[PDB]
Order: structure tokens, then sequence, then C-alpha cells
């Protein structure tokens, strides 16, 4: 199906859209994220991170601590689906995953992970 | 003398002034911080700490971990010469300390702790 999305992501600290739906007659799914504005990464650096809905603050605080350089996630951190780098204005990423990651009967959402942002920053993602 | 000063801050990100110069004949000082515009402070906060120059940076990494309820500073920081909660947009907080505190010959400053923002939101204070 349409097996791509872009996300835009701001210097007011938010993305724009509150919902990813992922068709499932896709193998693999990319998530575009742009970031427009002019504040650099270390200011107001925004990535996009996939887990269980459940686990996405966990995953925030303990991402606090790894800093920007490991995209503010813990190393290895098994509670996350697919996650972009921490971009700043001007800079694009994306990340592609196999769907068949997401298990049905389960709630997921995306999030940014830099410090803070996840009070403002944070969506669904709907399998359909 | 005039012991006292006022300092507003923006949704851009900024401090209205560089340098808090404070006199000697003060036994004590206040500052008074204000933030203009809408931003609500989860997403455009900001909060005027000063410690020696060197402090800074370090004060402000560990501020990430500390979270909005601990005014984003490490609870107890021993670099700390004073500083004010984090407001938002319409709101108002002051501090006063004793200038006691400013070992002379030493190099101090002013920034904003709230994550990302002491790039842009960075001063010097001035004993006079
Ligand atoms: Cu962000
Ligand atoms: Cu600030």
């Amino acid at each position: 199906a349409e097996c791509k999305v872009t996300v835009d992501s701001t210097d007011q600290m938010s993305f724009n859209t509150k919902d990813i739906a992922i068709d499932k007659s896709c193998k693999t799914f990319t998530v575009e994220l742009t970031h427009s504005g002019s504040l650099p990464k270390n200011v107001m650096g925004h990535n996009l991170v996939i887990s269980k809905e459940a686990d996405m603050q966990p995953i925030a605080t303990d991402g606090l601590s790894a800093g920007i350089d490991k995209q503010y996630l813990k190393d290895g951190d098994a509670r996350v689906i697919a996650h972009t780098k921490v971009i700043g204005a001007g800079e694009k990423d994306s990340v592609t995953f196999d769907v068949s990651k997401l298990a049905a009967g389960e709630k997921y959402g995306f999030f940014c992970s830099f410090p803070g942002h996840i009070s403002m920053m944070k969506g669904t993602v709907t399998l359909k």
C-alpha cells in the first residue's frame, strides 16, 4: 500500500501529525522526519521514536542521560521499535522497519526523546 | 544602591539583557524574571540561574534529568548561587540573594537551564 510517511517537526516543539497510519499490506514502512524553522539540534532537536504506548515515557527517561550523541536513547533499548537520529532545522532522516514488528492487538505510539519534548511531541501509530 | 533588576524572556528564546551589573553596596540582590509572548512553560519555559561561568554547562546538563518539577536543576546543586522557577508566558518570579556569596575575582554568569536553551540564553554578571 502507501508505505511511507513524512512528518515535520518544528521550532515550536511539535510534530505536524498526531497519528501515523500503517496499512497492513506493507511489509516495510518508512518514516521520514524533517525539521522546519531555523533552530539547531542542540537547542531544539527532534527525533521520532516508535514503541508500545506504555513504553514511551520509560524510554524517554532512560534516554535523558544517553546524550545527543546517542540520539537520546539508551544504547540497545529493546523497547524501541524504530527510531531516527536527532535532527536540527534543515536536516532530514528516515527509518524503515518491518511492519511485522507491530504485534496486532497492541497499542503503539511515536514520540520525540529530546529531554522534555515528549510532553508535547507524541502521537499514535495505527495499523489498518 | 539600586539592588534589583528585571529581566524579560521571550518566545524567541532570548533574555532582554546580556549582563547583570551588581553594585557592591548591595548587601542583597533581587532579580525579577518575566516572560512575554504566549508560549506555555512546557514548550518555552524559562528560568534564570546564577553560577560561576565554568559551571553553567555542567549545571544545565545535570538539570536535564531533574525535570520541570525541580525547575530543571539538580536538587541542592552546590554550584547554583540563586535561581528562579521555570515560568511560562504571563508568569513572573523573583529571587533575592546575598551578594556576599559572589567571590571576588571569580567569573559569574546567568543562564536558562530549560533543555537546550543555554546556548541562546546566557549572559554575564558584573560585580561593580
Ligand atoms: Cu523534540
Ligand atoms: Cu529558557
